[PDB]
């Protein structure tokens, strides 16, 4: 009986910082509300995020990522989201299977058909019932983003890469935006943030 | 490099049957011969893969969902398929591989109650049409390879499980007879070893054909 919500974006979108406006917005009005993100969510999946993030000498395969990111999400499924929509809560979950669609299908060029049959695996017919998509030009959220210090594997990628996955994004949006809100993520934040309290009466909605 | 065909060999069985000591065995009496050969075993085989290894080995308070195994499982294969296994087959070297996609049907299919056919959706996802030309199964009573063999999170399972592992190596090389060969690894090592050598004519007809 819960509602199932994911937040997705370039690298500096504003996903981290807009998840926790939205959770005390809803916490403030008596909602119970899980946070988490992925790759992640629990020690397992936590692990396996490290493997991911990891630079090293040795390439990996873009079968193996896939298929990484996919075995960190059946952990959080099972381990978190499921039980917490279960309960009844508002999950809000920085990244998931969009992102893969964007990194893996745009990014490593995987054919889309491939993660989609991952994702029927992993998840059945369990899909996000609201995502929200920051939209910016790469290169603004690069720089809010200011990576110090040793660079992740996806943080190592070039410009072309990350147009691919913001592209992604907006197609998949563009598609089924029953299922999607695109907010300038270019816009000050206080302005992303109005756009996000204009959605909160229709989130209420389909989670009553 | 070299550009000839090579062989692409597992060896799978319950727990303690000997595929590790048998592995090195073959490594030492095709080494004997001159034979290239990459010695290598699943899951692992990479620093990325073994990295894997490590996650499915270690025992945790926190239980881990089978499709998580099973996606692991596949993970570590793809790394180990790209990084080593297609090139040493590539460049005409006999792989002797300890485990492979066999012991994902009988651990994860047999033992974990996994459908047979989600794990052959991810056998030809990750593998194509590749297969070992040759799968020895060192078959034995359970309790026999136990007695042989702290207990990784596999070695901590019950007796209904390896027995499932068991059958089910032995119904897949029933089905697939022209790919496997059964050994009797309850047999001394000495014996089992002797039955490598006299199947060593035959993997080097396969490896020359
Ligand atoms: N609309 C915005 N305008 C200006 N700065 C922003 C905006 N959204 C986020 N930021 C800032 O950009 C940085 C990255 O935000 P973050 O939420 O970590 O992005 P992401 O999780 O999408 O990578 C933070 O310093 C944050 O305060
Ligand atoms: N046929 C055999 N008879 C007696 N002992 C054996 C035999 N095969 C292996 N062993 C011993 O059993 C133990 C497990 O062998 P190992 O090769 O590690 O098995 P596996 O890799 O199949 O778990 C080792 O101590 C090994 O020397
Ligand atoms: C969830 C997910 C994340 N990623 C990447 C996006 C990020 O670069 C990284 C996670 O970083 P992040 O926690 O800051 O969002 O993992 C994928 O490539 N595929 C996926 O499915
Ligand atoms: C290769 C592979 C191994 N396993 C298990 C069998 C073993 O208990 C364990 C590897 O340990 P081992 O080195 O002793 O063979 O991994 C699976 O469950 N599925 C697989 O696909
Ligand atoms: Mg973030
Ligand atoms: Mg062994």
């Amino acid at each position: 009986t819960g509602l199932f919500v994911t937040l997705e974006g370039p690298e500096g979108a504003g996903k981290s910082t807009n998840r926790d406006y939205l959770a005390e917005r809803l916490r403030e009005r008596g909602i119970e509300v899980q946070l988490t993100r992925e790759p992640g969510g629990t020690p397992l999946a936590e692990r396996i995020r490290e493997l991911l993030l990891a630079p090293s000498d040795e390439p990996m395969a873009a079968d193996t990522e896939l298929l990484l990111m996919f075995a960190a999400r059946a952990q959080h499924l099972a381990g978190v989201i499921r039980p917490a929509l279960a309960r009844g809560a508002v999950v809000l979950c920085d990244r998931f299977t969009d992102a893969t669609y964007a990194y893996q299908g745009g990014g490593r060029g995987l054919p889309e058909a491939r993660i989609a049959a991952l994702e029927s695996f992993v998840q059945g017919d369990l899909r996000p019932d609201l995502t929200l998509v920051f939209d910016l030009p790469v290169e603004i959220g690069l720089a809010r983003a200011a990576a110090r210090g040793r660079l992740d594997r996806f943080e190592q990628e070039d410009r072309r890469f990350f147009e691919a996955v913001r592209q992604t994004y907006l197609q998949r949006a563009a598609q089924a935006p029953e299922r999607y809100q695109v907010l300038d993520a270019g816009l000050p934040l206080a302005e992303v943030q109005a756009g996000l309290d204009r959605l909160l009466p229709n989130l209420l909605e389909r989670l009553n």
